[PDB]
């Protein structure tokens, strides 16, 4: 519940979204030693991550993102997504899911320098805008509770609900 | 008219019945971005929802439901309500109205974990038993047609007619 701890687990999770699906090996980021706690979180998020991968309306919007000049697209999404001073785990999770495919959309266009670059922005944005609220949720473990074991496909609708809804605004305001 | 679309609008409407009247903010479900189409549906259902709120014979039966062990009461109602392989919008609407107050009857007994849980069951039941028929009605927009603008208080009688009639059977078969 020290920033450190939250930052730490944060990168770990973030990296989870990424390396699970897909590039100079010398600059690679050595996998972060998971333990029990962060095991169930990641075990969970990969379950979300595929229901989301399977949401087309989201996939469409995702497809509409600047595949290789995404500095601005990320920070404007992240801004709007919490533009209301509230926070739920849905929102956090989505931001993470979004960042993930930002990468996969760049790895495909083969610009691996940015793995780091994006992982940078997020965890930055984590610290600047969320470290507080998470700290005040007893840390990440709350996020498990956000996902009880039958209600997968339901929350996921609402969680894509917001992410789509925000990409969409970006899509029109330029 | 893809399941997605129908599922989507489905949650949106469902959530409409609920959050319009009334609880850990961290697990909250972020409101689903409405558009024009689903605007009139929800604009409509809230008009039904109050004529129903105002039907006492229904309110009585509603009062007789297990306030906090409702897994079975819901699925047995939903079963009987379409136990005849026919479908009208009245029936659908009522199922939705019922689920709504199931929640409000639980929020009052302060068990907010179940918001999700019930929203789960319904949209499940939506998919398994209704996605077909709605798909074959050109989707939800048909439901508007079920409610022409003078004949409010009439259909509502028949719509409560069925819902009461089904709770009633549950009330006796145990």
């Amino acid at each position: 519940t020290s920033s450190e701890q939250i930052m730490k687990t944060g990168a770990l999770l973030l990296q989870g979204f990424i390396q699970d699906r897909a590039e100079a090996p010398e600059l690679a980021l050595d996998p972060v030693p998971q333990d029990a706690s962060t095991k169930k979180l990641s075990e969970c998020l990969k379950r979300i991550r595929d229901e989301l991968d399977s949401n087309m309306e989201l996939q469409r919007m995702i497809a509409a993102v600047d595949t290789d000049s995404p500095r601005e697209v990320f920070f404007r999404v992240a801004a709007d997504m919490f533009s209301d001073g509230n926070f739920n785990w849905g929102r956090v999770v989505a931001l993470f899911y979004f960042a993930s495919k930002l990468v996969l959309k760049a790895l495909c266009t083969k610009v691996p320098e940015l793995i780091r670059t994006i992982m940078g922005w997020t965890l930055d944005f984590l610290r600047e805008r969320l470290l507080g609220w998470i700290q005040d949720q007893g840390g990440w473990d709350g996020l498990l509770s956000y996902f009880g074991t039958p209600t997968w496909q339901t929350v996921t609708i609402f969680v894509a609900g917001v992410l789509t809804a925000s990409l969409t605004i970006w899509k029109k305001m330029g």
